[PDB]
């Protein structure tokens, strides 16, 4: 009965003059499982969470950080792994305006879509990640709009 810890980024960008209608986020499809979400991964030894999140984003999508926003999001879920071990997993997401063209690492990302938070919600089935996007949509509205 293991505990797993992961760190990721919700990557956002404005396709035009910044506003509610022009914010999009980089939704990705996970090669291992084909569920949708955001880039994330494990911290290397002694790495801080934000450092691990930045490195995992660059490794998986080639995107670079413009600015972090002063906000994090946390989810907790449980599953059984390939070898049938019960896992309790905690994922911490940072939120960042990003730059670059996406170049997915196909070993981890098998599809990419830039969508509004509400559009991307349609791709999400697990309740915990739906809560994440609901909170993130609530945040960008109060913080920016
Ligand atoms: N919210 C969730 N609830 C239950 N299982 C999940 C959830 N998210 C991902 N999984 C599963 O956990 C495994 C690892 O997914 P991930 O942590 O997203 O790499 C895969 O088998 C996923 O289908
Ligand atoms: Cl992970
Ligand atoms: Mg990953
Ligand atoms: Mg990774
Ligand atoms: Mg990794």
């Amino acid at each position: 009965t293991k505990h797993e810890y992961s760190f990721g980024v919700i990557p956002i960008r404005f396709f035009g003059t910044p506003d509610r209608s022009t914010l999009k986020a980089c939704f990705i499809c996970h090669t291992d499982g084909k569920h949708w979400g955001f880039p994330k991964g494990h911290a290397e030894e002694k790495e801080g969470p934000q450092e691990a999140a930045e490195r995992e984003l660059v490794e998986e999508t080639g995107l670079g950080i413009v600015n972090f926003f002063p906000k994090i999001f946390v989810e907790n879920y449980s599953f059984n792994d390939k070898e049938e071990i019960f896992v309790r997993k905690e994922v911490t997401y940072f939120l960042a305006e990003v730059k670059g063209e996406v170049h997915a690492d196909p070993d981890e990302i098998c599809d990419v879509q830039w969508l509004s938070f509400q559009e991307g919600l349609r791709l999400l089935n697990f309740p915990e990640i739906r809560n994440i996007v609901t909170e993130a949509d609530k945040f960008v509205q109060s913080y920016l709009f």
